[PDB]
């Protein structure tokens, strides 16, 4: 109860190019005891948006409790509202802002049924075969050719950051300050930055520049597939992040899930590919996922 940020100082160019995001106090009903889940990542609400033909819509609320200050609400609208105008049926795209003078700006992004990817693989109450996990990857693929050619680069690609709709549509999602916290399962820190940093997930590259790119993001989309077809094992589970670095130096790459195709598998190989230059483009991927997903039958 300590966040207030002067809307007015906000500048007038940038309050001009996010009006469209912007939501209306009175047209977003949030109930505090409708909790969508809980987590390290803070607390997600049930929402209502309300359009002006009296269409109600169904979304998920989040206060972006690390947004502290106009500063910081500037940066967030110049990296956040622009920079994130996407439409795609395999990327998770925000539905609107409230922009508030007492506390955080809230997020609101339309409600996914099923979840996130990972848990949903991993719950045996579910059944996905072989094909509909290749198909999810596939949807991913899909997501991931749309953000690489709007020159987007994701940085945090994994099962846990795609979402799933009642009609189990996969989209790609990048809660960007929307976490409170991470996870330390699958988030190191970085010391003097406090960058969060997705080590099992990042490409070889990475892990000694900091640095994130498209390929990189074609490194995680390997590890993601890897996920996909183990139902949600971790990565490396056994190993620290020096011993991590040491592996994958020595050519070691994570092993083929039980009933994954081999061409699957090469193709995870190919997205790990030491050169950052050799590893596939998303648009192959796609071409060569869909191949496989279309003459999977056996
Ligand atoms: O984008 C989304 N839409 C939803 O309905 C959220 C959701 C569905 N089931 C859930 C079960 C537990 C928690 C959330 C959900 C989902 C979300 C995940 N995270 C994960 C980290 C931060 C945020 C913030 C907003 C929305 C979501 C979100």
């Amino acid at each position: 109860n300590t966040v207030h940020i002067d809307l007015s100082a906000l500048n007038p160019e940038l309050v001009q190019a996010v009006q469209h995001v912007v939501i209306g106090p009175s047209s977003l009903i949030v109930h505090f005891n409708e909790v969508i889940g809980r987590g390290h990542f803070g607390c997600v609400y049930h929402g209502t948006l309300l359009d002006n033909d009296g269409k109600k819509i169904h979304c998920a609320v989040k206060s972006l409790n690390r947004i502290t200050d106009i500063g910081e609400v500037s940066q967030f609208l110049t990296e956040g509202i622009i920079m994130k105008d996407f439409s795609h049926p395999n990327v998770l795209s925000l539905l609107g802002i409230c922009l508030r003078s007492e506390g955080s700006p809230l997020v609101v992004l339309p409600y996914m049924k099923h979840g996130d990817l990972r848990n949903f693989i991993r719950n045996e109450t579910h059944n996905p075969t072989v094909k509909d996990l290749i198909g999810f990857g596939l949807q991913v693929a899909k997501g991931m050719k749309y953000l690489a050619s709007k020159k987007f680069v994701h940085r945090d690609l994994a099962a846990r950051n795609c979402m799933l709709d009642e009609k189990f549509t996969v989209k790609v999602a990048d809660f960007g300050l929307a976490r409170d916290m991470y996870d330390k399962e699958y988030y190191s820190v970085h010391n003097k930055t406090g960058a969060k940093l997705p080590v099992k997930w990042m490409a070889l590259e990475s892990l000694q520049t900091q640095k994130f790119t498209t390929k990189s993001d074609v490194w995680s989309f390997g590890v993601l597939l890897w996920e996909l077809m183990t139902r949600g094992a971790p990565p490396y589970p056994d190993v620290n992040t020096f011993d991590i670095t040491v592996y994958l130096l020595q050519g070691r790459r994570l092993l083929q899930p039980e009933y994954c195709p081999d061409p699957l598998y090469e193709v995870m190989l190919k997205c790990w590919h030491p050169k950052a230059e050799m590893r596939p483009s998303f648009s192959e991927l796609v071409s060569r996922i869909s191949a496989i997903f279309s003459t999977f039958i056996g």
